């Protein structure tokens, strides 16, 4: 009889999951679903990138790599963040792995003891909360409503650290807000970290490329030098040069925590895909100009969620600054009463019977700790969107 | 300053990497070192295993796979396991990961809380048993020596076992003695764990594809249908089929233990790569043919060397059943002095006189928890092969 260990106690089912299972069960039934949660752009890996791939194993690149990553690799990211972020890392402050996931992984477990916690602000994906408890730490929500356009204020993350701080996460443009910081967004926060010198910060900037009207990326690291010796900057190609499935994470940080990193993925993984970490040179070093066209797109789908569910009553949409995902509210429903008597209390109340009555999946605010909203995902074609929101639409004017 | 978990405390830098670093100094200082330490083959990747990777990347199969492996690959690793061990695994028994490291990962995150115990026969490398601390368990060593062929007894395993033993590893053909259990040599371990039902069981198959002189390979859950509701079987693409730049590996074993290992996953990596995944498909479905050719070429190199070895005074080599990896005694050459007045003690003075003097890197068998022994890797070409004998030969005639 099997045992599971300890460390996974704390991890349960998300509400994500189940979700999808009951739009797949639904579409046993012969009920087709849109299900609006894509996780990844719905473009292909860019065609140089691919003959880059190919290139690399017709050469028999298909041994392991250093354990870390290639110099090749370390030199293309160097090159990145110094070109695209202002930021200088030497090539013992880089390191690669599985995924930008396997970046967050690593550090957590290159740092975290029992009881360790982790500033986590909210919306959030719980996926960041689950790595943190694996990893024997706590997180600690910190609910960030409309109000300060879902992002962290400095007296917010004040209140937020105790002795037992050891990490504060900064997402931006995060999953499911999209909410990006300025510079001017993030100084009153760096100020506080530069108070705490053994809170350190992990940056997560995985959409940084795909950021609208013009919206100029910074990252903590580049504003404040003074807190680049306890911050580990996490990026990688999936979102960017859409290469989910490639799984290359990377991440400039301290010499130290770059090492200890490297002692976890030793344990976990060994080195990432040759092949793929060949294909992320090109993606970084190849041309760049293909993603105006893209973040186009994105921009133009944007604004079609948007503009759609601003014009049904009871909803009220925020303009997302990044990545693909709109966090509509909803309290506007809240109190009605479905065609069938159902009385819609709750965002969660709220998707489900978008689920069940309009045929159309999104995940409520609650999965994500704030409510009453909920989740879109518009990386999907526009035709797709645009069928969706006419049922939203409907389902809405059917409450009363 | 950055304070590492404490989970990392036990995990030193190996000896083997000590030991690669001189000799690559060396050879940096124009000292023809060979070192004989290669862990992967010296095959390249199949052709048609390039050419599907290549389609694949062509076709889009670019994005996330399901977590634990893409249903066309879980069937072809279901019918592997049918066709050349004999083992009926289900889809929900399957997993895949990155590597054949992250299988064990998984495999011990999942199932380990502190103070468990893994059972770790050795000679062995001390990559399992730092897989076992990240876990927070306690490696329990158990020494094989030459007179069982390096192979665990059913007395030494009976003795070792305790309440507190979750594991015992089972890695045949081993790195690094190349030693492998026939049936009969499992089969007296196998009575012993269905008395210990609490105990399940780690079994390594990596280098099942690579065995000699017609040895029968076979595996403990074929053997033993009573153990097999507790057996993980962890095997891969890297050794077989020359892929350990790809970064595939896979199990099969119990349901609950294939989800709480996917819980682990969800969190270190996320999927393996899709680009590999689709690699694997292929060698494991296409033609093996050319494995004979490749198990001929590696079989005459193991004769070489264990020929070579045996034709020297002082060292006896046994005959490796698999793996590419001679694991010679020396015990009569310890009491020896070299020209240079130094006393040859203990396995580990004989190879750094081997490195200094005769410009061979081997690794000695203090490195692995048995002495007086020493290991070679044969993963390279046979005039490398005939060239380092030669020359251990002639330092082995300059003592004294
Ligand atoms: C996609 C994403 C990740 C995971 O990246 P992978 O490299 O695919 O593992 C982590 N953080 C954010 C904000 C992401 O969007
Ligand atoms: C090579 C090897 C591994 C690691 O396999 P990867 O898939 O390359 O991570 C594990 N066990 C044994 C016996 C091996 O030979």
């Amino acid at each position: 009889g099997f045992q599971p260990a300890s460390r996974i106690s704390s991890i349960g089912v998300s509400e994500i999951l189940k979700i999808g299972a009951r739009a797949a069960a639904m579409k046993r039934e012969g009920k087709p679903v849109i299900i609006l949660g894509a996780g990844e752009p719905d473009f292909d890996t860019p065609e140089h990138v691919k003959q880059a791939a190919s290139d690399a194993i017709h050469r028999g690149e298909t041994k392991y790599t250093a354990l870390d990553g290639t110099p090749e690799l370390k030199k293309a990211i160097r090159e990145k963040f110094q070109r695209e972020n202002g930021l200088a890392y030497e090539l013992d402050e880089i390191t690669v792995a599985t995924g930008a996931k396997q970046i967050l992984f690593n550090a957590m477990m290159a740092s975290l003891d029992p009881g360790d916690e982790v500033i986590i602000p909210t919306p959030y994906w719980t996926s960041y909360s689950d790595i943190v408890h694996i990893c024997e730490g706590k997180p600690v929500l910190i609910a960030c409503d409309a109000s300060s356009g879902f992002r962290l204020t400095a007296e917010k993350l004040e209140a937020a650290i105790t002795p037992r701080t050891r990490w504060v996460l900064l997402n931006s443009p995060s999953n499911p807000s999209g909410a990006a910081y300025s510079a001017a967004d993030y100084r009153p926060l760096l100020e506080v970290l530069l108070r705490h010198p053994h809170v350190w910060l992990l940056v997560d900037d995985m959409y940084e490329h795909i950021v609208y009207d013009g919206f100029r990326f910074v990252t903590p690291a580049q504003l404040e030098p003074g807190l680049k010796n306890r911050t580990l900057t996490v990026n990688g190609v999936s979102k960017a040069y859409a290469m989910t499935g490639w799984r290359i994470g990377y991440a400039g940080g301290p010499r130290e925590l770059i090492k200890a990193m490297a002692v976890v993925q030793s344990q976990a993984t060994s080195c990432p895909s040759s092949i793929s970490q060949a294909a992320s040179v090109v993606a970084l070093n190849g041309p760049q100009d293909f993603l105006k066209e893209r973040t186009e797109s994105f921009q133009r789908r944007r604004d079609l969620v948007v503009n759609g569910l601003n014009a049904i009553d009871g909803l009220d949409c925020r303009v997302p600054e990044g990545a693909f995902y709109t966090f509509s509210g909803c309290a506007g429903v809240l109190g009605k009463v479905t065609p069938s008597g159902k009385r819609i209390k709750t965002d969660t109340d709220f998707c489900a019977y978008l689920l069940e009555d309009a045929h159309v999946a999104v995940v409520p605010g609650s999965a994500f700790g704030l409510s009453p909203f909920f989740r879109i995902s518009y990386a999907t074609s526009e035709a797709e969107l645009k069928e969706a929101l006419e049922r939203i639409a409907a389902a809405c004017d059917r409450l009363s």
